């Protein structure tokens, strides 16, 4: 991979363009009025991430903050790279100035780390079809026609946070897992209604495996499936022993 230069500037604030994917890359957060005193008081700490051709990449708040104070000017870090044609770079500053930021909870980390994951996934499937067995067994399909194994993911994650800063091995194992073999279930844990832990969504999983009813589970009505899931109370009954009658029943 190439590595990433930029150089140090102050442009007009409206000079920087903006990209709607980049601009909802991150999930919605409560760090808005942190980074708004921190730009009240001291001005900017911090540059802003642009490309090439001054899209910005990283730091909409700041800028949407800055604007409405009225600064005139931002400095920033201009990349040496068109972020229109090399999109997978623009997506690995994205992740690197958010996935270790403690202004985001666990859940709302895992969800900008699968929202990059699966980018850098089709970025790699135009490119190798243009120009643990187990594990490589599992496949999913992503909305671009993008297949993918849980063991390729998960290689792909480790790419992305080698040092475990942002997770840690077995996290990245199971979110692998559960992204590729039950989409439907991650969706809990990066749903921001719900904010499932990762955990816990694994030992759903690993847990209605073994009783064969993995399909039961996910083809149950959002009326039953929700409650069950999203609920410590429900967990149990999924869970603990004690309650197999109740759940066997819940299925059906």
């Amino acid at each position: 991979m190439t590595e990433l230069t930029y150089t140090e500037e102050v442009v007009s604030i409206e000079k920087l363009k903006e990209d709607d994917e980049f601009k909802t890359m991150v999930p919605s957060n409560n760090s808005r009025e942190d980074l708004e005193k921190s730009l009240r008081e001291k001005s900017q700490i911090f540059p802003l991430i642009a490309d090439r051709n001054y899209v910005l990449i990283d730091g909409y708040t700041r800028l949407d903050i800055m604007k409405k104070l009225g600064f005139k000017e931002v400095k920033i870090l201009k990349y040496d790279f068109d972020s229109q044609q090399e999109r997978d770079k623009a997506y690995e500053l994205i992740w690197t100035f958010n996935g270790v930021r403690r202004q985001l909870d666990k859940n709302e980390r895992l969800a900008l780390f699968q929202k990059i994951a699966d980018r850098i996934a089709k970025m790699q499937a135009s490119k190798n079809k243009t120009e643990q067995i187990e594990e490589n067994e599992e496949f999913v399909t992503l909305d671009d026609g993008t297949t993918i194994s849980a063991l390729e993911y998960e290689r792909i994650l480790k790419e992305l946070d080698k040092e475990n800063k942002a997770l840690s091995e077995s996290d990245k194992r199971k979110m692998a897992i559960l992204r590729i073999n039950t989409p439907w279930l991650l969706k809990y844990v990066t749903d921001q209604k719900y904010k499932v832990p990762l955990d816990q969504a694994f030992r759903i999983y690993t847990r209605v495996k073994d009783m064969g009813i993995l399909d039961k589970l996910k083809d149950l009505a959002p009326a039953l499936r929700d409650p069950l899931i999203t609920t410590r109370e429900g967990r149990k009954i999924i869970l603990n022993d004690e309650y197999r009658d109740l759940m066997e029943k819940i299925i059906s």
